[PDB]
Parts: C-alpha cells; sequence; structure tokens
C-alpha cells in the first residue's frame, strides 16, 4: 500500500458535502468522511472498493 494511505482524511477548506472514503490504517479498512470539495489529498476515494483496491495492501 502506498504511503499516502497512512495520511489522515483531509476535508479541505471548502464547504460542499461530498461523501468520500479514506483508508484508516489503524482499522485496516476504509471509512467515509465528508470531503469539502477542494484541495483533496490522495487518501480520498469515491468508493470503498477503489479505496481498498489501492490501500488495502498486499
Amino acid at each position: 500500500r502506498p504511503d499516502f494511505c497512512l495520511e489522515p482524511p483531509y476535508t479541505g477548506p471548502c464547504k460542499a458535502r461530498i461523501i468520500r472514503y479514506f483508508y484508516n490504517a489503524k482499522a485496516g479498512l476504509c471509512q467515509t468522511f465528508v470531503y469539502g470539495g477542494c484541495r483533496a489529498k490522495r487518501n480520498n476515494f469515491k468508493s470503498a472498493e477503489d479505496c481498498m483496491r489501492t490501500c488495502g495492501g498486499a
């Protein structure tokens, strides 16, 4: 899994209400969060399946 999978979820400075997924490295799986709609960081996926495919590790 890429190192970016260990960053905490980043909502960003915008105030839209976009449900995304991030990988939670302590939990070992992806959880939802409200993305504000700008300035995303890489641990930010449109589905749990994409999030796990990228971060769920070897």
